[PDB]
């Protein structure tokens, strides 16, 4: 079987973020042009998807972590991860 | 276990679309800057991926819904969802 | 049950790439504006995610293929697929 991943990137360097779901936990690895390192994101989930967008040169990331039938949105706007407003119904 | 999602976004507001596969059915939730609401997309699938692109300010979305070994592409060009030309072989 | 896919696109034509994981093998289908055709990517994986970015008009693609707990990054910079530096720890 296997872990499940999601990936996003931005800019021209680029920056890359890769999220991995394994045993109900999602972790994050990061590339900013030099090498890979572990990111701050660490939240529960069996499944993960991600999207991101720039405002000028500032990144915003949304990570959708699902356990069973519950999907939690996690927000990065440049200063820490927080739960977002997403609901499924 | 859990549902499986895919996500896309565009612009700077942004607009966000989150697709969720659960019990062989995919549904869609939408954010356009104000709050989340249910979108028009509703098609069968155990698995889902998505990509989207802008022409100027008009969005185009492609959703790849898979059941067993059959992957159906669904197209949004601004005026309703239709099946696209994608085939796997 | 079902195969698992990931998708990316770029430009305004657009170009689209759709990766499908089935039986521990990932393959690639390609659209460049005319029709769909099979791409060069063919590597092992039970799970797949993808991201891509432009430099001017040149595409770069990163495909994250996972089997069990091992995630291999595959790089397209315009001249063949190679393994990238990604590690999970
Ligand atoms: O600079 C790395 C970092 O701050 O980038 C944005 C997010 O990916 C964070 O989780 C991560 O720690
Ligand atoms: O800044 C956070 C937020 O408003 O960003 C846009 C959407 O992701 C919302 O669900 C989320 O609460
Ligand atoms: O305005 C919402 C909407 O039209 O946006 C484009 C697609 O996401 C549609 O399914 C969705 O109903
Ligand atoms: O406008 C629909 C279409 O031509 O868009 C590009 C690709 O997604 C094709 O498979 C699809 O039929
Ligand atoms: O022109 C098609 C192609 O070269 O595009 C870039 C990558 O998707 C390759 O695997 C693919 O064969
Ligand atoms: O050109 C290849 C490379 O440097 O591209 C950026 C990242 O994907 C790295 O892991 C990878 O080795
Ligand atoms: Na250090
Ligand atoms: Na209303
Ligand atoms: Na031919
Ligand atoms: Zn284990
Ligand atoms: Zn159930
Ligand atoms: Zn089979």
């Amino acid at each position: 079987s296997s872990v499940q991943t999601a990936a996003t990137s931005w800019g021209t360097v680029p920056s890359i973020r890769v999220y991995t779901a394994n045993h109900g936990k999602i972790t994050e690895r990061c590339w900013d042009g030099k090498g890979w390192y572990t990111g701050a994101f660490n939240e529960p989930g069996d499944n993960v998807s991600v999207t991101s967008w720039l405002v000028g040169s500032a990144i915003h990331i949304r990570v959708y972590a699902s356990t069973g039938t519950t999907t939690t949105e996690w927000c990065w706007d440049g200063n820490g991860w927080t739960k977002g407003a997403y609901t499924a119904t």
